C-alpha cells in the first residue's frame, strides 16, 4: 500500500529493505524489539535527527525495524542482540557501515554531517 514512518523516521521489512537501500542513498536502520530496553533510550533523539532536514531539505533518512515482527533481514545478517544500528549507502549489501554512537538526536546528525556538512 504505502510505506508507513514513525514520528519523524521511516520503518523497514523484508520488502523495504532491498528498496530502501537502492531507492534512497543516504540511508540509516536500526533492529530493535519490543522487548528490548536500551532501544528507547533515544527514541525521540534518534527522530529529531530526521527532522534537521525538513528544514533544508537533505535526502538523509533514517528507519527503524521489529526484529521481533520481521526478523527475516537480522538473521541474515546475524545481528549480535539490540540495539542495532546500520548504515547503508545507495544499497552497499555488501560491507554497510556501524553507528558508533547512541545517546542523543546530536550524535545521529553528527555522524550524518560527515557526509553532508554545511561546506557553504
Amino acid at each position: 500500500d504505502a510505506p508507513e514512518e514513525e514520528d519523524h523516521v521511516l520503518v523497514l521489512r523484508k520488502s523495504n529493505f532491498a528498496e530502501a537501500l537502492a531507492a534512497h542513498k543516504y540511508l540509516l536502520v536500526e533492529f530493535y524489539a519490543p522487548w528490548c530496553g536500551h532501544c528507547k533510550a533515544l527514541a525521540p533523539e534518534y527522530a529529531k535527527a530526521a527532522g534537521k532536514l525538513k528544514a533544508e531539505g537533505s535526502e538523509i533518512r533514517l528507519a527503524k525495524v521489529d526484529a521481533t515482527e520481521e526478523s527475516d533481514l537480522a538473521q541474515q545478517y546475524g545481528v549480535r542482540g539490540y540495539p542495532t544500528i546500520k548504515f547503508f549507502r545507495n544499497g552497499d549489501t555488501a560491507s554497510p557501515k556501524e553507528y558508533t554512537a547512541g545517546r542523543e538526536a546530536d550524535d545521529i546528525v553528527n555522524w550524518l554531517k560527515k557526509r553532508t556538512g554545511p561546506a557553504a
